[PDB]
């Protein structure tokens, strides 16, 4: 059964609700982004209307085989009528194709569903500037002050400089980057660009990247591993055993691996600066964990919410424990008392 925080009152609509079967009263199923916890349940046998971005639509059609007649892509930043209700999709600054959804209810209420997002000051100049929001359905993944991490630009600066130094010292080093979902493509794309290489990967991952509308993509990626000195591998293979095994396959072309594991936050964030990050090393293999986040930090979240001044907040992450729910409610009340709404 579909939980309450996935239903939009006063409409026939659900958000990210595909794992509950036929939801009673649902006339349109919205999908915020192509991450498996959110699409869980979709397939070629789905026969209800799915509303989403163009990019999410490409992924539904090619990767999950959902039939074309049930895929409804909408442009961003554009007022659209869906089953007699005005909606707008906004860029969520998460993975490719990820949106927030603004719903203008027939009774006058306005609702924002963030999906998964990384809040940014640039959102204060979207179509959100123009009117009041009564209800906010909020991505609370990192809603606690301990969750600090650097900007995505600082993280990429660290990775490019680390890779370029290593391969310039040793032209026979291979760089490897882990992946297990869409998102974080700038990590491997930026490193390959500095090195003058395409990114090599499996046929399955190439297919996924080809759905993403990235400019000039044919110039940046390839299935021919031998021509490439940046390889992508599944995240599970980013360990000493998996990487040893990979270097054997390369036919003595390389004699060293430098590997990157993009994570979210880890408790080494509570003490160390990005500058000061060090790898795990065994022999000719070094592995860097880098904190490249596609979710808001606590401070970015707090800034957004204090600017939006919603009348009510419904968290969509960390909702399963009483301690989590209580902690989140406390911070929402501090923020409201501090800013005066
Ligand atoms: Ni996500």
């Amino acid at each position: 059964t579909c939980p309450f925080y996935k239903k939009i009152p006063g409409t026939g609509f659900t958000v990210d609700a595909f794992q509950y079967g036929v939801v009673e009263g649902c006339t349109a199923y919205f999908l915020t982004h192509f991450h498996s916890d959110h699409y869980a349940g979709l397939s070629k046998h789905f026969t209800f209307p799915v509303y989403c971005s163009e990019i999410t639509g490409n992924l539904l059609k090619n990767k999950l085989h959902v039939q074309e007649q049930y895929i409804h892509p909408l442009p961003l930043d554009t007022e659209c009528i869906v089953n007699g209700v005005k909606v707008v999709l906004l860029d969520a600054n998460h993975c490719p194709g990820a949106v927030m959804i603004l719903f203008y209810l027939p009774n006058g209420t306005v609702i924002l569903h963030t999906g998964d997002f990384r809040a940014d000051p640039s959102m204060e100049r979207s179509l959100l500037a123009d009117q009041k929001v009564h209800m906010l359905y909020l991505d609370t993944t990192y809603c606690s002050p301990e969750y600090t991490f650097p900007s995505q630009q600082e993280v990429i600066r660290f990775a490019i400089n680390t890779a370029f130094e290593a391969v310039t010292l040793n032209p026979h080093a291979l760089v490897v980057c882990g992946t297990y979902s869409i998102g974080k493509e700038k990590v491997f794309l930026a490193i390959a660009d500095v090195l003058g290489s395409k990114v090599g990967m499996s046929q399955e991952k190439y297919k996924t990247l080809q759905c993403l509308n990235i400019p000039e993509i044919n110039s940046l990626i390839t299935t021919d591993m031998c021509s490439s000195l940046v390889h992508l591998l599944p995240m599970m293979q980013i360990n000493f055993k998996g990487l040893q095994s990979h270097l054997k396959k390369c036919g003595g072309k390389y004699n060293q691996i430098l590997a990157f594991r993009p994570t979210g936050w880890t408790h080494s964030n509570k003490f160390t600066r990005i500058a000061d990050v060090i790898p795990q090393t065994k022999g000719n293999i070094s592995i860097y964990g880098i904190p490249y986040s596609e979710h808001s930090s606590y401070l970015e979240m707090k800034r957004f919410v204090q600017w939006l001044k919603p009348q009510k907040i419904i968290p969509t992450v960390n909702v399963g424990t009483w301690k989590s729910r209580s902690t989140m409610e406390k911070y929402f009340r501090e923020w409201k008392l501090e800013a005066g709404y």
